[PDB]
């Protein structure tokens, strides 16, 4: 679990969105596993606007932050699950690192701010859904 709070928005993994998230929906994309809902209170997370490939992510299954090198956002195959059929998830970035299904939502940050959230994993790898291109989260 985990969310990004920026302005009047809440950013979560689409496969983990609540009833409240869907009743206050702003935008959603199954192909990115992202969902954005509106909030009453203000959010103080800063989104990075950069092409950084290094950063730190929170891993809840270890209660630890890990530094990582990560790939550029791209279309990557993701095996079927209870939430989606087997497909290409777009805007996905991979790193060598530990993750388990309950790790989705952990924030990945660089020196510029929030880069994205844990969305995939398996075989000593961790996948992050990028949010750096969502320029509207600030305006
Ligand atoms: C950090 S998630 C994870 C980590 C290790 C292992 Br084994 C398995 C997982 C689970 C996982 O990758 N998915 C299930 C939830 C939907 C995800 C998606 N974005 O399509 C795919
Ligand atoms: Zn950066």
């Amino acid at each position: 679990s985990g969310a990004i709070y920026v302005g009047n928005y809440r950013v979560v993994n689409r496969h983990l969105a609540t009833h409240n998230d869907w009743a206050n929906l702003v935008w959603e994309d199954s192909s990115r596993d992202l969902l954005v809902s509106s909030t009453t209170a203000q959010g103080c997370d800063t989104i990075a606007r950069c092409d950084c490939q290094t950063g730190v992510y929170y891993c809840s299954s270890r209660r630890k932050h890990y530094p990582v090198s990560f790939s550029k956002p791209s279309l990557i195959f993701v095996e079927a699950s209870e939430y989606y059929p087997a497909r290409y998830q777009s805007h996905l970035m991979l790193a060598v690192g530990h993750s388990e299904p309950g790790d989705c939502g952990g924030i990945l940050r660089c020196q510029h701010g929030v880069v994205g959230i844990v969305s995939t994993g398996g075989n000593g790898l961790v996948g992050f859904a990028d949010v750096r291109d969502l320029l509207w989260l600030d305006e």
